[PDB]
């Protein structure tokens, strides 16, 4: 009786969700909610979408990018982000797995909220998901280079096409909606190298700021790496193309003996200058680009 | 100039990405698929969509699942699926969760081949959205309730709305997706999918222990029906020892056979949560069987 008309009432209604169920699932997220705007602001100068579309579209990307990171960690069994312990060890691997996976749904959502033009929706829809799609095997390929090593050592031009779709899906899921809903050449090719620099400078800094290095804890293919491993086998300095991979396999919290890897790559190959000079002179494609081929 | 003719090429031009890359990262989802639509095809009796379309609500459907049990089994730390080793004691749990969420997007995709009518695809992809967004949301509650016992003992009602979005998400999307592209049928069959889904997970967690009486849902320590019956059940009754004892073997994540034993023979003979369970699941195919309310 009563048990029955219960079920019933149950099942012919929408899934029942609280706002306090919202709360806590969000926990890990709003962990790591303790510049980017600053770039989409910048960008809209010449897209002059308006305000409240340009709020969804900073939400958007404010949340995929954060939930990136939460799994990004989990990945790369990360102790830090801002400066502050990651969301995992707090609420552990499996929470925030699915409260990462979460935010990426909602932030799908949000794209529907962005017109409701049927044609342009639909386009708007198949950024989002090619992009998704992008970053996936860009961050698929770096895992699997790091967990295979030593089965593959990727060259420079693999390195850059991993980084073409694992940095590069952001930085062009933006510009790209922002593009297709414009009420204004496209600046993909732009926000392609702005993409490319910010990572190389990043796997630049990892090692630059140690000199925590946590890059080599972690043991990615990092640009450095890349260039010091074909700049070994190449010379046919065996031992040392060796102690690399030695110590990259070792998944070290070591100072010591990340300082040794460091002088590896500092007097060995001089890695870390040629990686210097390379993002230098990408930054000169841009500097150098008086007939703004990429800029505005 | 070579690298910046390089660079040039690269930036101007759709992220590059090979067959063999998409076979490395696949592995994870590949190995699951060594493992074994009926429901789908009942159903189309009733929607009618041609074979071609049902096809590729299928495969959607089992993209969406198998990927799904990927992900689960990171969360629940599964040694086994389908009688074979998880994917992420194989190939780390980096890659398993890189790719099961690019699977996600795979399915996503595959949505737009569907149709090519706008106005429906928006439908296709609001469904998707809607029932993705509920399967995380109720698989949030699962593992929170797991993970940070006891601070949260579900009720019965508790557990039965966590299951009408995590397992009822599921059967809703298959149905939803269905019912939106028939041609045709009846009262929409959402309320009968919502029973079936629920049937499920009740007699899934009933089995789990029933059958042992591996019952790793006790190693797993989730708050199953028959586990949210006895906690209430001791509570309400005043049984404070045996309360605390079923919340501190659930705690220990143990493998050891006779602490499940024990654990499964309190719910057995002291609460009565068995029977109970058998009961519940009963009355439940009942309401169908003794029914064309629910039913086509
Ligand atoms: C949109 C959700 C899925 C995103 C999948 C790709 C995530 C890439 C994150 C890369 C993060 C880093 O840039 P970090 O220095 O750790 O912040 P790296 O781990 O590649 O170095
Ligand atoms: C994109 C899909 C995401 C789905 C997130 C929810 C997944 C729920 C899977 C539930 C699996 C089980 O049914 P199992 O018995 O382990 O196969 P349970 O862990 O809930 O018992
Ligand atoms: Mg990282
Ligand atoms: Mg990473
Ligand atoms: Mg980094
Ligand atoms: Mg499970
Ligand atoms: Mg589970
Ligand atoms: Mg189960």
């Amino acid at each position: 009786n009563k048990m029955e008309a219960k079920i019933d009432e149950l099942i012919n209604n929408d899934p029942v969700w609280s706002s306090q169920n919202e709360s806590l699932i969000s926990k890990p997220y709003n962990h790591i909610l303790l510049f980017r705007l600053n770039l989409i602001v910048q960008i809209n100068r010449v897209m002059n979408l308006p305000k409240d579309q340009l709020a969804i579209v900073s939400q958007i990307v404010e949340l995929l990018h954060n939930s990136s990171l939460l799994i990004d960690d989990i990945e790369d069994n990360a102790p830090l982000r801002r400066g502050q312990t990651t969301s995992h060890l707090i609420f552990g691997v499996p929470s925030t797995i699915n409260t990462a996976n979460y935010m990426y749904f909602r932030a799908m959502q949000l794209v529907s909220q962005l017109t409701t033009k049927e044609p342009l929706y639909h386009n708007l829809i198949t950024i989002f998901n090619e992009e998704l799609i992008n970053l996936h095997r860009g961050q698929g390929l770096d895992i699997y280079w790091r967990d295979f090593l030593p089965e593959i050592i990727p060259t420079q031009e693999m390195y850059l096409n991993m980084v073409m779709n694992k940095t590069g899906g952001l930085f062009r899921l933006t510009l790209r909606l922002m593009e297709a809903l414009s009420p204004s050449h496209s600046l993909v090719p732009f926000i392609n190298l702005l993409g490319i620099i910010y990572q190389i400078r990043d796997d630049y800094l990892n090692l630059k700021d140690f000199q925590f290095a946590e890059d080599i804890t972690e043991g990615k293919l990092s640009f450095p790496i890349v260039h010091a491993l074909n700049f070994t086998k190449t010379k046919g300095q065996t031992e040392q193309h060796n102690e690399i991979l030695r110590i990259l396999l070792l998944r070290t919290s070591d100072k010591d003996i990340k300082l040794k890897l460091i002088q590896i790559l500092e007097f060995d190959t001089n890695s870390l200058a040629y990686t210097k000079n390379f993002i230098n002179q990408l930054v000169n494609m841009i500097k150098n680009d008086n007939e703004n081929k990429y800029l505005p």
